[PDB]
């Protein structure tokens, strides 16, 4: 089938394939640049190959060397968020399967969309600066020239020169450290990734990092001030990894370390191989937000081993990971708990479809991302519509034990490969060939290609959800004369997850009367809850219900951390409230330069500014 990666301007995998990258670079904090060489080992997939094209974005190319000599290259015109193509003229034509090494000298821009450079004042320690990357989806080309498409998988080695007071880490096994032979104020850290990965999984952090061991194959890394809290927060990681291995097969990556980033990290987690990145907004104090780690761990099979061939097929990465994530939680906390989370995920799917509109092309499972920035299209849809389809199939095909056997087999079949929705579907029909009649009842075209809510809602146990719905409806249907009957005892039999779901339910019906929201603070004292998910929902409820007192609390949360799940809707809610609109816009303008590049772009679009 003719599948191209419409988000890449590089030569496709049918023309040539990168096999290995050897990255030698130096991190320059005074200039905010990464400098050095990327040597790509490339295999021709064609006869008489004489040129190839690489993805770049805001990179300065000094030179390209093949067989010890400089070769001609040309940078094409920028194609907005896709960057500029780099055509390289090979010095000798290559036969099919012939491999050569191309060494490219380059330097990044300070405005690389892959990178956030943090001043010492943006860190916990306040002495040293800090750098972290975020390559997914198509930002690797903003760090190094590459075939920036998940259809191509490579191994890599790297040597990273950094100020000696600082530590470098990568999505790779640590392979030693030395003083820098060309500067005794610098150290070189070395890295090896022996399992082939798509380039979106290359990751780098440089900062004042310490580690603590928390399991036989896990260290947690953060600035010194966060280490003790992180070790406790994530102490269940080894248990979860064991359950994940039971579901998916051997963990093949060696180490499973965790890095807790500074507050501007845009995501809850990122599944960088060997080194999952996490937001410090997870540090609730009671391990209640551990589903993020379950999700990242699950990507070590679905995403990192079996990878989407192009971003149009992103739901294969996320839907299966959610499905695995919810099984880990179900093993740990019971099947009624898995149904609670699944039911919550349907509510999130309703929110996202309501927000985009029920005919919008982004609510489709398989999307067409030609001339669409993946960062713009990013939503809960591939997560929850993908999970729903899997949960529906589970129920159709005979239950969780049966469907988990399909999942283990799917992972074995496609490990180390990149696949499309049609590969998945073909294998699903192969695996369940004795149930094809059942499969043929599925409305494939609706599920995979039609926008809006799915054509069929799965069955959900409601047991843990009922108390949330009941309390939410009491508040929604309350009149002024009913407010007196609410009391802090209403909350006594609710877990933190149930409190979150109470606020989610109520938020879906927002605004509530201002008197209701004030009563809620009076009796539940939600302003005191530090848990970031609960606090985020409470603040949105307060702002959407037009409570002015909440304006400074909402602005503070929106700006003191940068997790987009929180910062984007808080800014949007503050902009839609007339009392805070000017302050929202002004606060964005003031903070923008020190925000993450991607977060700044999206919040900017959300507010209709710059
Ligand atoms: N590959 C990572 C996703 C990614 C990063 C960069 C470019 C493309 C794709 P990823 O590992 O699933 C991150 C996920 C991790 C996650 C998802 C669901 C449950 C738990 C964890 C997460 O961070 N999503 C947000 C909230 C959110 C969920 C779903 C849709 C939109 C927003 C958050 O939690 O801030
Ligand atoms: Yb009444
Ligand atoms: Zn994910």
């Amino acid at each position: 089938p003719e599948i191209v990666d419409t988000c890449s301007l590089a030569s496709p995998a049918s023309v040539c394939r990168t096999k290995h990258l050897h990255l030698r670079c130096s991190v320059d904090f005074t200039r905010r640049t990464l400098t050095g060489t990327a040597a790509l080992t490339v295999q021709s997939q064609e006869d008489n190959l004489r040129s190839l094209v690489l993805d770049t974005k805001d990179l300065t190319i000094e030179k390209v060397v093949i067989n010890g000599q400089e070769v001609k290259y040309a940078l094409g015109e920028r194609q907005s968020y896709k960057g500029s193509p780099m055509e390289i003229s090979l010095p000798i034509a290559l036969s099919k399967n012939q491999e050569i090494v191309i060494e490219i000298s380059f330097e990044t821009s300070p405005k690389s969309s892959a990178l956030q450079w943090l001043t010492p004042e943006q860190t916990s320690g306040k002495e040293h600066p800090y750098l972290f990357s975020q390559c997914q989806a198509i930002h690797c080309r903003a760090i190094l020239p590459c075939q920036d498409t998940p259809s191509v998988k490579l191994t890599y080695t790297a040597e990273v020169s950094v100020p000696k007071e600082l530590v470098a880490l990568m999505s790779a096994i640590r392979d030693g450290e030395t003083p820098d032979p060309e500067d005794p104020s610098r150290k070189i850290y070395k890295f090896i990734q022996k399992v082939p990965i798509p380039c979106y999984l290359i990751a780098l952090v440089v900062g004042a990092l310490e580690s603590r061991q928390i399991g036989p194959r896990t260290l947690v890394w953060s600035e010194k001030e966060q280490v003790e809290k992180s070790a406790y927060e994530f102490s269940e990681t080894e248990s979860m990894l064991k359950i994940a291995e039971d579901l998916g097969g051997p963990y093949v990556w060696g180490q499973y370390d965790l890095l807790v980033l500074p507050p501007s990290f845009p995501y809850g987690g990122m599944e960088n191989p060997c080194l999952t990145f996490v937001t410090p907004t997870l540090l609730a104090g009671d391990k209640s937000l551990s589903n993020v780690i379950a999700h990242e761990i699950s990507h070590s099979w679905t995403g990192n081993l079996v990878t989407n061939k192009t971003w149009d097929h992103f739901w294969l990465n996320e839907g299966h990971t959610v499905y695995l994530e919810r099984h880990i939680c179900g093993r740990l906390f019971g099947e009624k708990f898995r149904h609670f989370n699944a039911l919550g995920g349907w509510g999130e799917l309703q929110n996202s479809v309501k927000t985009f509109g029920e005919t919008h092309p982004f609510t489709k499972l398989v999307v067409d991302l030609t001339d669409i920035d993946p960062d713009v299209a990013y939503s809960s849809v591939p997560y929850e519509k993908g999970f729903a389809l899997l949960f529906y199939l589970e129920q159709l095909l005979g239950g969780p034990e049966i469907f988990l056997g399909f999942l283990k087999a799917y992972v074995e079949k496609f490990s180390y490969k990149s696949i499309t929705t049609d590969d998945w579907k073909d294998f699903l029909y192969s695996y369940f060939k004795d149930k094809v009649d059942v499969l043929n009842q599925v409305d494939w075209n609706a599920w995979l290609y039609s926008p809006g809510l799915p054509p069929i809602k799965p069955n959900y146990d409601m047991t843990l959800t009922n108390a949330c719905i009941a309390l939410s409806q009491r508040w929604i249907t309350a009149k002024e004369d009913d407010l007196n009957s609410f009391n802090a005892t209403d909350l006594k039999d609710l877990s933190s997850h149930q409190l979150n779901e109470f606020l989610a339910q109520t938020l879906q019906r927002a605004p509530l009367p201002l008197g209701h929201i004030k009563r809620m603070q009076e009796v539940y004292n939600f302003n005191a809850i530090n848990n970031s998910e609960i606090r985020f929902r409470w603040l949105r409820l307060c702002i959407q219900s037009k409570w002015e007192d909440a304006i400074p609390l909402a602005l503070k949360m929106a700006t003191e951390q940068g997790r987009m799940k929180f910062t984007r809707p808080l800014f949007k809610d503050l902009a839609a409230f007339d009392k805070s609109h000017d302050q929202a816009v002004r606060t964005y303008q003031e903070h923008k330069a020190s925000m993450h590049p991607v977060t700044a772009m999206l919040v900017g679009k959300d507010l209709k500014v710059d």
